[PDB]
């Protein structure tokens, strides 16, 4: 049977792309379904169904995020996308869908890893269906189920670490978008956080750092028609230990980190295992505790900066944040314990204290910091020689500056490092700079190894991969334009050289390169998933902007690039950003009416925007020329845009920001009159208060424009 042959082709999943081509060629309704890794699975499932019409559509939409194992839809990666979401909901049994979904998702049926993941997805949005979403979130947060992985909870923490309501209404949306961008640092930031967290003491971080932040927010919240549900939740939170108990158990890891991190006698004290005592205290309190959570022996000048930092927190932590979004005795103990630098930073027998530092240097940036504080001297001379031996993170010689034996030591270090050996030499040279007559000798020795018109390693993949790319990192020190070169190679001081290669001749040379790139991009139609590369419109606009910035000929070139962007008919994020960029060029203007069209496109390309609205306002405020024409038109255009009202108060906040963009010429008063007409509780007033603050004495303190308001 031809059907059997088709089945064999599908079964033969090796070189699946060939099988896919065969299926495409094959493209009897039951067989049509049967003809369909994942592709092989599609063939098998459809064939079973064929062997056995709404059901086919239902099967196609079945088990999407709720996959059999995997269906490439855990977080769902046009009209079809909106329809699919609706179908999925129907099977489970576009803002409107988002609201239905926020509520339906919390409703579930039952009500655990799935919850942390859904929450993470919702938090990333920095939006969702306002209050409907917030009510859904409260219920979902409460339904902890089989609570403790931590990283998913931490992703959810992007929102849960800000467990509050109505504190920044018609404001928080812009802040949330900015937070999402910061949250996006995760991946590389997570790896860095894990390394730093473990290096400083014994903390894990590893993208779970924000889960701890969410727990802190939860404690703070506990101590504090959708609205009725939210009010009830606010009270329930006092003791609604929705995975709080899980956190209490998970916290054993935090206790371990704190112990690792650990006036020495007071520091040595466990403060009666205060971290555990605090948890016990909270458990005993049962509800709305926090406050004095067993903070026994909470720092003392038992003989400071750390205490101030601890209060602020009530640095490896910075890495975690990026992912989230008798002197001799003291010196010997501080070095032997290796936070030697912290002890030294707070504190500053000197010869012996320096000898301990000297040994620490030999052991080889905390060491430099410790020395710098200590150095705030024969003692230093001894350490300098040891430091030279140590030379042959970092900072090193920086300590001497941060604070002629030191110079003699520098000469010894330079010669020893100068003698990849180049990496050692590179590090020594950086130290020489870090500290910025034997010092001249040190420079000469480092220079002698460097030689100049020389290299010490020890076009595609010949540009650096064949040779040099390893060296680029292997003997790296300090900083160079070479970093840009490496980034350019990865994207695929060479980056500077490439610009130099083009060096209006540069524009023409660059234009030729751009033309080649443009042709490839044009060839690459719908280059994304099983959808389209919407960003291409934005890329075309970016190219246009550079050419226009140039010069009339470049602007002519810009028009062609812009014309491609102008097609729009693409996801709004790309089409609208492209229109906005075009409008920014229009704002600068030139010697053509074309600027008017670009501005119209940006105006047409409406979005809630939030943080982007603010950015747009900041740009809008920079232009509208003057007279009583461009200024007037801009005001009219803004006035005619968002109605706010509804439950769209953020638009009113945006209007207020616009109202603040000049006054008593600018019709800030008209904007104010509109705000007065719209009795948006005191939300409008709060926004006005912010504008008033910008003006110093304003509003009741100096209405001023009251003369016209009257």
């Amino acid at each position: 049977i031809v059907e059997t042959l088709n089945f064999l082709s599908s079964t033969k999943i090796k070189e699946r792309n060939n099988a896919l081509d065969e299926l495409t060629t094959i493209l009897p309704t039951k067989a049509l379904s049967t003809t369909a890794v994942e592709l092989l699975a599609s063939e098998h499932t459809k064939y079973c169904d064929l062997l056995r019409l709404s059901l086919s559509e239902n099967r196609l939409s079945t088990i999407s995020y709720v996959l059999r194992l995997f269906v490439e839809k855990s977080c769902e990666r046009l009209l079809l996308a909106v329809v699919p979401e609706l179908m999925v909901k129907d099977g489970s049994k576009l803002v409107d869908k988002i609201c239905e979904y926020f509520q339906s998702q919390m409703k579930l049926s039952m009500v655990t890893n799935f919850i942390s993941i859904l929450l993470n997805l919702l938090a990333l949005d920095t939006v969702g269906i306002f209050q409907v979403t917030r009510t859904i979130t409260w219920t979902v947060i409460d339904f902890l189920r089989l609570s403790k992985n931590t990283r998913l909870i931490m992703s959810l923490i992007n929102q849960l670490i800000l467990k509050c309501h109505c504190f920044s209404v018609i404001d928080t949306l812009m802040l949330i978008k900015e937070a999402w961008s910061y949250n996006l640092t995760i991946g590389c930031t997570s790896n860095e956080l894990v390394q730093d967290q473990l290096s400083l003491f014994d903390v894990m971080s590893s993208e779970l750092m924000n889960h701890k932040l969410p727990y802190m927010i939860g404690q703070e919240n506990y101590v504090e028609y959708r609205e009725y549900i939210l009010l009830r939740l606010s009270n329930y939170k006092p003791q609604l230990f929705t995975v709080n108990h899980v956190e209490f158990s998970y916290i054993r890891g935090s206790r371990d980190k704190n112990s690792w991190f650990a006036w020495l006698k007071i520091l040595g004290i466990t403060k009666s295992l205060l971290t555990y005592f605090a948890l016990n205290r909270k458990n005993e309190n049962y509800s709305l505790l926090f406050k004095r959570r067993k903070c026994d022996s909470d720092i003392p000048s038992i003989l400071t900066f750390l205490i101030h930092l601890l209060e602020e927190n009530s640095s490896f932590a910075e890495q975690l944040k990026e992912l989230l979004f008798n002197g001799d005795m003291a010196r010997l103990f501080k070095v032997c314990l290796p936070s030697c630098l912290l002890l030294a930073n707070s504190i500053k027998s000197d010869e012996k204290t320096i000898n301990q530092i000297y040994d620490l240097y030999e052991l080889s940036n905390e060491s430099f910091m410790l020395w710098g504080y200590l150095q705030y001297i024969s003692s230093a001379d001894r350490i300098f020689e040891w430091l030279k031996s140590k030379w042959n993170q970092f900072c090193n010689f920086i300590s001497w500056l941060g604070n002629w034996d030191e110079s003699h030591k520098i000469w010894q270090h330079f010669q020893e490092q100068r003698e990849l050996d180049l990496t050692r030499y590179n590090e020594i040279l950086y130290r020489l700079l870090e500290n910025i007559n034997l010092c001249g000798d040190s420079t000469f020795s480092e220079f002698i190894a460097a030689y100049k018109r020389t290299t010490l390693i020890t076009i595609r993949t010949i540009n650096v991969d064949h040779l040099v790319l390893d060296k680029i990192n292997m003997k790296e020190i300090v900083n160079d334009f070479i970093r840009m070169q490496k980034n350019k190679s990865q994207t695929g001081s060479t980056i500077d050289k490439a610009v130099r290669a083009y060096l209006l001749k540069q524009a023409i040379g660059e234009k030729s390169s751009y033309n080649k790139i443009l042709e490839e991009f044009t060839e690459v139609l719908g280059e994304k998933l099983l959808c389209n590369h919407y960003s291409s419109s934005n890329q075309a606009m970016l190219l246009l902007t550079s050419y226009i910035e140039a010069s009339d000929c470049n602007d002519i070139l810009d028009w062609i690039i812009s014309r491609f962007e102008d097609n729009s008919f693409t996801g709004v994020a790309p089409t609208v950003n492209l229109s906005m960029l075009l409008l920014s060029l229009l704002q600068n203007h030139d010697l053509s009416h074309g600027s008017i069209r670009g501005g119209k496109q940006r105006v047409f390309a409406t979005f809630i925007k939030c943080l982007q609205k603010l950015d747009s306002s900041n740009i809008i405020n920079i232009m509208n020329s003057i007279s009583s024409y461009m200024a007037q038109v801009s005001y009219k255009n803004q006035s005619i845009i968002f109605y706010e009202i509804k439950s769209l108060f953020g638009p009113p906040q945006q209007s207020i920001e616009k109202s603040a963009f000049y006054s008593l010429a600018m019709s800030m008063l008209s904007l104010v009159s509109y705000p007065s007409l719209v009795f948006s509780l005191e939300d409008m007033m709060t926004y006005s208060g912010f504008n008033h603050t910008r003006a110093f004495i304003q509003q009741a303190l100096n209405k001023i424009t009251v003369a016209f308001r009257y």
